[PDB]
């Protein structure tokens, strides 16, 4: 059969597939046979036919779409024979791709891990570029129909040219169509996780879980780190106790009972797995694995780690994990730090995440793993696990940027160790700022090193820090409805929960100049504080870009007239999070109560414009509509759910059942936030002279005209104090 | 008896803790001294072998040395030491650097003001 889809062009030894007007597959084959199989990266090349034009001559071909000219001059792919011009003017002369060459503009993607990183590390390129094109090489192995490694591609060069311009959201959508959508997360993954590299007993671990309840901190996940298994008692002839599959019965004399007690507390349970030293002769499962793999047990022959080997994988899932799953382990923390070597040339991290994520689905519907990034397409195996960050202001300052930038390669479920993993320095404010970021990150998992000094328990800290941490951990559970809805949107529509500003505001230069600022779902904009407070102000700060429109602090209702770039100041207990006029945010009214789905939703409405919110749940869709001051709630299915409505400052309706409409036009649109209260608070906490406090309070109270209030603060000899006062006068204008 | 051949490789267990590893395309292995090596006469030692169709394992009191056949690559030739001095730096891979080397020396201190890099010992 000579039949070919109309989107396929062949010329010399190349094949071009025009998958969209802005996405061209580029293949080279010595043999004239081109690759149809799935690869590690690509799952789907079925794209609806698109319009394009060809200029084919003897010696050259040009493929022309709405956004790109692709040229091929025959022969081997070199920087001279294969190149493209984009039909954009985002740069004066960075509008040409050359095969095998780097161009500027790439907005970056992510990397394997933050292991041993103190602050910034280099990132790999993503598919997003300010100049409108990027090339995603497919260097992976081909897969069989059922998803096992098949060997080398017959397309010895296989590339994807993205030429979406600054339509970043559409580039990511089409990347997901190509590599497969992110699977749905389960709701439990979006709550708080407790983890610590600490040799807990059953007793001490349950006592901690019960103290979390006593302290009014909700948790969804109980992580148990490597001290669950034998460590120091492993005979040295076998190597270290890092890898283990055998319970420490001194700490866990009845593992199934312990896991059942965590299940009764509605916690999902994961164990640390260090797979690299395989199954050695001292292990509980060794007799059964040695039988299956026909090992020499009198010579203590180990079942060495080999995820290329179908029999090893089968032994690993059925005979090593299987018994631990039967005891009640819900999902696996794959903790691989042992390199990228295999006989197949496939990264063992890729093999682990691919096969473990598939195996997890027998255990539970929409199950997860926790593992490091395994390259483009590995978003199919959530969750991401960033690993052994250094505990530092510099590490925190990198992390929001790292997180939002990862959306540029579709890896949208990074779980960082909140408060940082190891080394570095103690600073309770650092631990608190890091938790603020974690709550507004894809996953909020508390974790720490083996130190006796790095517990992330709120009560480790003083009464102020402890209370603020408890408040933020409660907030995480309030946000689960919003997070779970955004999760179902990632899985169904290919939209990241965390977006860089330039996704919404691609033509605004300031959207590229606030590296740690992001959109958090569709209704909230976050600007985490990631530097130690100024002790004179007793407040930290971040420069915020406010896009055009009216914005409100999500917590205080402090207003801000966009478009402006404004330095904003917050006490260590407060975080900069903002909503536009018209925003509607659902909150669980009962974040401490372990309900499978919330019995009551708070609808938090920001007055001053129309808005809309769709709450996706396991078995329902709930639409909130705010049009000409009328707030309406409707659902796909009937339910007993109670709805609370908070319109700006004020609870209007409490615990109303069913679908309803309510006219909010006759209700107070204004937040209580006011200039005079906020000014008094900022002056009162500041470690400045009382004479300065007195004069600033007197003059700003006395001076009526806003421009002369600003002139007065402009004379202040403390420059950061001027900025803080300016923020208040700007919100109060 | 201290000598084992497998595929295109020759292993010589000189001590319980010292193993020569040779590759030869032709199956001819080198007996002559080199600039570095002057003597390969060492007393017999005890060690075990697990030889299969496609793989060999040599086991001493201190090391597992594995060879999976073919040219020597990081994947085909590697070893686990029977020690627990590190949590996961106990594996040698052919042609890869691992941590822990306490260093050796270098040709000269010509033009060196303070420290210079040393070669591995
Ligand atoms: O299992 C011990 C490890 O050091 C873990 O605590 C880290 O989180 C792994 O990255």
């Amino acid at each position: 059969s000579k039949y070919m889809n109309n989107n396929i062009i062949k010329f010399d030894k190349a094949r071009f597939t025009v998958l969209t007007e802005h996405l061209i597959r580029i293949e080279y084959s010595e043999t004239g046979e081109f690759e149809e199989r799935m690869t590690q990266m690509v799952q789907n090349r079925e794209f609806s036919e698109v319009n394009f034009d060809i200029i084919e001559k003897e010696e050259t071909i040009e493929i022309i779409t709405s956004t790109v000219h692709l040229y091929y001059n025959g022969g081997e792919f070199t920087n001279a024979s294969l190149f493209a011009d984009v039909k954009f003017n985002f740069s004066v002369y960075s509008n040409r791709w050359y095969f095998g060459e780097k161009s500027d503009g790439n907005l970056k993607g992510t990397t394997r891990t933050l292991d041993m990183i103190d602050g910034e590390c280099p990132l790999e390129d993503g598919i997003m570029s300010k100049n409108g094109f990027a090339v995603l090489a497919d260097k992976g192995k081909v897969l069989t129909e059922v998803g096992d490694i098949a060997g080398n591609s017959v397309s010895t060069i296989d590339l994807y040219l993205f030429a979406y311009g600054r339509d970043y959201r559409q580039a990511l959508k089409d990347f997901y169509q190509l590599t497969g959508n992110t699977p749905k997360l389960p709701r439990f993954a979006l709550g708080n996780w407790w983890s610590r590299y600490y040799d807990y007993s059953d007793k001490s671990y349950l006592a901690l879980m019960d103290k979390f309840t006593d302290k009014k901190v909700p948790l969804s996940v109980s992580v148990i780190d490597m001290d669950w298994h034998k460590v120091s008692e492993v005979p040295s002839r076998f190597g270290s106790g890092w890898t283990g599959y055998s319970w420490n019965k001194k700490l866990f004399p009845n593992p199934e009972n312990f896991i059942d007690e965590l299940h009764q507390r509605k916690l999902k349970v994961t164990l640390n797995d260090h797979p690299a030293d395989g199954i050695r002769a001292f292990e509980d499962p060794y007799p059964q694995v040695a039988q299956t793999l026909d090992l020499n047990t009198e010579l203590e022959e180990a079942a060495k780690f080999d995820f290329d080997n179908l029999k090893f994988r089968k032994a690993y899932f059925e005979e090593v994990h299987g018994p631990l799953e039967k005891e009640g382990v819900d999902f696996w923390w794959i903790d691989w730090q042992q390199g990228a070597i295999s006989k197949s040339g496939v990264d063992p991290l890729w093999l682990l995440n691919h096969y473990q994520y598939q195996n997890a689905q027998k255990k539970h519907k929409n199950n997860i793993i926790l593992s490091r990034y395994a390259g483009p397409g590995s978003h199919r195996y959530p969750l991401g696990f960033s690993g052994d960050s250094v505990i530092s202001w510099a590490s925190l300052d990198f992390q929001p940027y790292f997180t939002s930038t990862a959306s540029n390669i579709g890896y949208t479920w990074w779980s960082h160790d909140i408060g940082g993993h190891m080394q570095g320095y103690k600073d309770a404010e650092l631990s608190l700022r890091w938790l603020q970021f974690g709550v507004f990150s894809p996953i909020n998992r508390l974790h720490s090193s083996k130190s006796e000094f790095t517990s992330k328990e709120p009560w480790h800290f003083d009464a102020v820090i402890e209370q603020s941490m408890i408040d933020f951990l409660q907030l995480r559970h309030q946000l689960i409805p919003y997070l779970y809805s955004a999760n179902l949107i990632t899985a169904s529509e290919g939209r990241a929960l965390v977006e860089p500003l330039y996704y919404e505001y691609p033509m605004e230069e300031e959207a590229y100049q606030h590296r740690n600022q992001y959109l958090f779902g569709e209704q909230l904009m976050v600007a985490p504080i990631t530097e130690k407070m100024n002790s004179l102000l007793q407040m930290g700060s971040v420069e915020v870009w406010f896009p055009e429109g009216t914005w409100y602090d999500f917590f205080s209702g402090q207003p801000y007239d966009g478009k402006v770039s404004l330095k904003v100041y917050r006490e260590i207990t407060e975080m900069p999070v903002f909503a536009k006029a018209g925003a509607i945010i659902p909150l669980d009214k009962n974040p401490l109560k372990k309900e499978e789905i919330p019995s009551e939703i708070i609808w938090k409405i920001f007055p001053g414009a129309d808005g809309e919110y769709l709450l996706l749940e396991e078995d329902n869709e709930t639409k909130a509509e705010f049009v000409n001051g009328i707030f309406t709630v409707t659902s796909k299915k009937e339910s007993s759910r109670k709805h609370t409505i908070i319109y700006g400052e004020h609870e209007i309706v409490s615990a109303k059942r069913g679908e309803f409409s309510i006219d909010l036009n006759g209700k107070e649109e204004n937040f209580d936030w006011n200039f005079s209260t906020a000014l008094f608070r900022r002056l009162d906490i500041a470690e400045i002279s009382y004479e300065q406090k007195d004069e600033i309070l007197q003059q700003l109270s006395l001076i009526e005209e806003h421009e002369k209030q600003v002139a007065f603060i402009k004379t202040n000899e403390n420059q950061e104090l001027q900025n803080s006062l300016f923020e208040l006068l700007y919100s109060g204008k």
